[PDB]
């Protein structure tokens, strides 16, 4: 009963999914707290540009650079073949940008340039994978750019992560307990401001909900092998109240809509046991 309903509920709509999915849930300003298959290693895909955006912010607030600082991008740096809203908006490269612009496409539309652009600026993978066990949260991997991960099928699985990892993350972000109050309210905003991922977790919540969020996504293999479809995020319950959440469907047979259709499922039986 309670949290134990919730969590049997779910693992019963999961029994005849087709994928390997996990669930955190953690009450930001309560004691609140779910899992389901919490301990396996899940692959991340563009999840992990908000772990990559609190890096880079962290790095501003210690240095005291503005945001404002601007940045060349050479024009190899705008690599093709990739989702880079930065490579359309300038093909011929050779130009400098704003962090800021940059963190906007990083992680509102999940530029991949921008995020190998990010990588550089911190002085790659394994800082940030330092900065964030430093930060006392265990059981994430960060070892590969966006560039990396466009080749080998593999190369997906090392950057990886726990649920429970990911919402402990996320709750510390939220309390404004890494950053400085600009750097915190500037992320914020721009995981407000996303467009992507509407059938995920916002997929089944009300109209006007607000959430904060970061979606991962990746492609299908050839024995209709999809490695993953996430959405993680802070929500605001209709008390002004919070939690985060994160969910991976990950290795899955399932069809792209059905993919993103758990994910939404699972929020939202989240939801109604919270607004209870
Ligand atoms: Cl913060």
């Amino acid at each position: 009963k309670g949290t134990d309903s919730l969590k049997s509920s779910i693992e019963k709509y999961l029994k005849d999914k087709k994928a390997k999915v996990g669930v955190a849930v953690l009450g930001i300003e309560d004691n609140f707290k779910l899992n389901v298959n919490e301990k396996h290693h899940y692959p991340m895909q563009s999840t992990y540009k908000f772990h990559l955006a609190l890096a880079v912010l962290d790095k501003l607030d210690k240095e005291n650079i503005s945001i404002d600082k601007k940045l060349f991008v050479k024009k190899s740096e705008l690599l093709p073949n990739t989702w880079s809203p930065l490579r359309d908006k300038y093909p011929d490269g050779n130009v400098d940008l704003s962090i800021s612009e940059i963190l906007k496409a990083t992680v509102s539309r999940s530029d991949n340039n921008g995020c190998d652009i990010l990588f550089r600026f911190v002085g790659g993978t394994n800082k940030v994978h330092n900065f964030i066990s430093k930060l006392g949260v265990k059981n994430i991997s960060i070892k590969a750019t966006e560039e990396e991960m466009h080749k080998a099928w593999n190369v997906q699985y090392t950057n990886w992560t726990t649920p429970d990892a990911t919402v402990q993350l996320l709750k510390k972000f939220y309390k404004n307990e890494i950053l400085s109050k600009n750097s915190y309210d500037y992320l914020l905003n721009t995981m407000i401001e996303t467009t992507t991922g509407p059938k995920r977790l916002k997929g089944l919540l009300p109209d006007g909900t607000v959430v904060a969020h970061k979606t991962g996504s990746s492609d299908t293999n050839d024995k209709g092998i999809t490695a993953a479809t996430n959405d993680i995020g802070i929500i605001t319950l209709p008390n002004g109240k919070h939690f985060a959440i994160a969910v991976y469907v990950s290795d899955s047979s399932e069809k792209s809509d059905v993919n993103e259709k758990i994910i939404a499922e699972i929020c939202k039986s989240v939801w109604d046991y919270l607004v209870k």
